[PDB]
């Protein structure tokens, strides 16, 4: 099985980016360029990005080349979408002058800045930055964090909450990637049955409703990548809960602005 998106996931980008950068402010005081700011020290400049469309694996999905092009010109890189795919699709877009390759087949999505020769993964760089900003939840008032799913992208996302020094606690229903997580990085294992409530939560999970009421407390901060929705509409409703959800668009900025 295979968690990809689909282009019913990405309609109206823009909208959905906005949203999440207006939520990502009213949170943590920063929009998200100042989040990209604070993890990686770096701002944009118009650098030029080439956006390959790859036809490998399950193929080419509808919308994504032209959610990243409006994502990178949200963001204010200089970017394009290549005609080719593939191999002859990079070659184009290093002629065409790229500074910066983007592109995806399915278990790998990467920016490579050709220029200084950082490269990212979408994989870390996406759970690295959903944990940044719930961390920097100004009214958090507790330096405790519920981390549910330790997966491609919620391992690193843990891993940089233990660095910035939160008290990390952790869960995924696979025994053993929890049982890695422990011994690994050192967060306390959640148990479900004895749960505590967290004004700060990130999931990074494929599954519906894997927050638990319990674990809630009103005003609480949900950052998260995972798709759909790891709280009902209820919960998050009845709790008042500072959602952060966005499908693409937070995690390609982690990405560009990690190789600037
Ligand atoms: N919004 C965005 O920009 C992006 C979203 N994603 C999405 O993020 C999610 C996670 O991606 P990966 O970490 O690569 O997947 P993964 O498969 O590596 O990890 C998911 C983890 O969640 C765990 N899990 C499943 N159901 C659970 C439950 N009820 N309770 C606790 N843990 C549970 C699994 O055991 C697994 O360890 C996916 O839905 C993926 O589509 C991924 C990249 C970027
Ligand atoms: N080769 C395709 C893209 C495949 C991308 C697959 N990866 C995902 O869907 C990840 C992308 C990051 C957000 C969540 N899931 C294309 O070029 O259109
Ligand atoms: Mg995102
Ligand atoms: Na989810």
């Amino acid at each position: 099985s295979m968690a990809l998106l689909t282009p019913d996931d990405l309609i109206n980008i823009n909208m959905q980016l906005q949203k999440a950068d207006s939520a990502v402010q009213e949170v943590t005081g920063l929009d998200i360029k100042g989040i990209c700011k604070a993890l990686y020290g770096t701002f944009s400049s118009s650098e030029k990005v080439g956006i390959v469309p790859v036809t490998s694996g399950n193929g080419i999905i509808g919308n994504f080349s032209a959610s990243l092009h409006a994502i990178t010109q949200y963001f204010g890189f200089d970017s394009f979408v290549t005609d080719m795919p593939d191999v002859s699709g990079y070659y184009e877009a290093v002629q065409n002058g790229a500074e910066i390759i983007l592109m995806a087949d399915d278990r790998t999505f990467l920016a490579h800045n050709l220029k200084n020769g950082k490269m990212a993964n979408n994989q870390p760089c996406t759970g690295i930055i959903y944990a940044e900003i719930a961390s920097r939840y100004l009214k958090a008032d507790s330096k405790d964090v519920l981390v549910v799913g330790l997966g491609k992208v919620g391992f690193p996302g843990a891993e940089h909450l233990v660095q910035k020094d939160f008290r990390v606690y952790g869960y995924d229903a696979d025994e053993t990637l929890l049982e890695r997580a422990t011994s690994n990085l050192g967060i306390i294992p959640f148990d479900p049955a004895n749960p505590k409530k967290f004004s700060i939560i990130f999931e990074a999970t494929p599954c519906a409703n894997t927050i638990p009421e319990a674990v809630l407390s009103e005003n609480c901060v949900l950052s998260t990548p995972g798709i759909p929705c790891a709280i009902s509409e209820e919960l998050r409703d009845k709790y008042e809960v500072q959602l952060i959800a966005e499908p693409l668009g937070i995690g390609t900025a982690s990405m560009l602005y990690s190789v600037l």
